[PDB]
C-alpha cells in the first residue's frame, strides 16, 4: 500500500504498518484515518503530510 510523509520530521506513515499504538490496525489507508490524528513523532496535522509516489 502507499507511505505518506510527515514534511514536518520525516515520519513515514505507511499504510502496511499502520499506526496501533495510536489506534489505527495495519492496512489503514490515510484517507481513513481519523480527522484529528496527527505525526505520532511531531504532532503535525494531516494536511503536512505528502503521498510518496510521482
Ligand atoms: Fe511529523
Amino acid at each position: 500500500m502507499a507511505k505518506w510523509v510527515c514534511k514536518i520530521c520525516g515520519y513515514i506513515y505507511d499504510e502496511d504498518a499502520g499506526d496501533p499504538d495510536n489506534g489505527i490496525s495495519p492496512g489503514t489507508k490515510f484517507e481513513e484515518l481519523p480527522d484529528d490524528w496527527v505525526c505520532p513523532i511531531c504532532g503535525a496535522p494531516k494536511s503536512e503530510f505528502e503521498k510518496l509516489e510521482d
